[PDB]
C-alpha cells in the first residue's frame, strides 16, 4: 500500500563508469495506481553485438528513438522523486545511475531499496540459480526476460505482487 518505484535498466557492458546506460524503465506504484517511464538514450559508441544478442537494441534504434541521457536523468529524478525504489539486483542499477547522475552535474539517488532478489534468495532455498528469469519461474511467472528496461520492469513488479515477505514490509 506504501508507494515504490521498479527500476530497471539496460547498459553496454558492466563497467559502470566506462559503460553507458541505453534504456531506463521504471513501474511506479503512485499509492493509488501505476504509472510507467521509460526511455531509450542517445549513444554515440559502439555497441558490442553481444548487446544486440541479449536485449534486441541496435544502433538505429538509438539513432532513432533515443533521448538525451542527460536530459533523461532529469525527468527519471521527477518520476521517483522520494519514493523507495524497488529492484532485481538494484545495485547494478543504482551504481550506473548513480554514475551518471554525478557525472553530468544532477543530485545523486538518497532514496530508501528494497532488493526483490534478496527475498526470492530467502523464500525459494532451492533455485537452479538465482538469475530474474529463473526467479520468476518459481513463482509461477513463465514469462521470458527481454533484457529491455520497462518490460523487465514489468516483470519485476508483476513478481514483487508474489513475494509475501516484501508486501509485508511495504504495508500500510
Ligand atoms: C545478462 C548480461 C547483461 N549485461 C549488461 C547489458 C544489459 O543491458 C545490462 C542489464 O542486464 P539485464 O537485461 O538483465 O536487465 O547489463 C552484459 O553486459 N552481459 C550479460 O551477460
Ligand atoms: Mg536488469
Ligand atoms: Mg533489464
Amino acid at each position: 500500500s506504501k508507494p515504490y518505484v521498479v527500476i530497471d535498466i539496460e547498459t553496454d557492458g558492466l563497467d559502470e563508469k566506462k559503460n553507458t546506460i541505453i534504456e531506463i524503465g521504471a513501474v511506479k506504484f503512485n499509492g493509488q495506481q501505476v504509472e510507467e517511464f521509460n526511455a531509450l538514450i542517445k549513444y554515440e559508441e559502439k555497441l558490442p553485438p553481444t548487446i544486440f544478442k541479449l536485449t534486441g537494441i541496435s544502433k538505429s534504434l538509438l539513432d532513432q528513438e533515443g533521448r538525451d541521457l542527460k536530459e533523461v536523468l532529469s525527468e527519471f529524478l521527477l518520476f521517483i522523486g522520494d519514493l523507495t525504489l524497488v529492484g532485481y539486483n538494484i545495485h547494478f542499477d543504482i551504481q550506473f545511475i548513480n554514475n551518471k547522475l554525478n557525472k553530468f552535474g544532477l543530485p545523486l539517488l538518497i532514496n530508501k531499496t528494497h532488493d526483490i532478489m534478496r527475498y526470492v534468495k530467502d523464500e525459494k532455498l532451492f533455485l537452479d540459480n538465482y538469475q530474474l528469469q529463473t526467479a520468476l519461474k518459481s513463482y509461477g511467472i513463465e514469462d521470458s526476460v527481454p533484457h529491455r528496461a520497462l518490460k523487465d520492469a514489468r516483470l519485476i513488479y508483476h513478481l514483487s505482487t508474489k513475494v509475501n515477505k516484501f508486501l509485508a514490509r511495504m504495508k500500510e
